[PDB]
């Protein structure tokens, strides 16, 4: 069902290396709905190429636009399994400290802060 489950470690590594070659300015991001999640919809895809200069605050705005949320629906984003310490950090910096061993940056969203 989940991305890590659908693709072998070897396959995720090779795909990160292709994005390096073909989209060298992009951060490879996996974005997944919390398996408990009731309110928010699922995204139309799993794998996102994010411009390495956007900060986490702008990535939250991007995802909320992709879900076509309205102003008072709540949205919480975990990165590498934990809360974001700050939304002002550029994604190139967040990537270097929170990337997985396969080379993707893993995110999960929910309407509850209690995931
Ligand atoms: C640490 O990365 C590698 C290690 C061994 C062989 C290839 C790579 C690689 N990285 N990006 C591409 N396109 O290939
Ligand atoms: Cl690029």
């Amino acid at each position: 069902k989940t991305f890590k489950q659908r693709r072998t470690f070897e396959q995720r590594v090779e795909d990160v290396r292709l994005i390096r070659e073909q989209h060298p300015t992009k951060i490879p991001v996996i974005i997944e709905r919390y398996k408990g999640e009731k309110q928010l919809p699922v995204l139309d895809k799993t794998k996102f190429l994010v411009p390495d200069h956007v900060n986490m605050s702008e990535l939250i705005k991007i995802i909320r636009r992709r879900l076509q949320l309205n102003a008072n629906q709540a949205f919480f984003l975990l990165v590498n399994g934990h809360s974001m310490v700050s939304v002002s950090t550029p994604i190139s910096e967040v990537y270097e400290s929170e990337k997985d061993e396969d080379g993707f940056l893993y995110m999960v969203y929910a309407s509850q802060e209690t995931f």
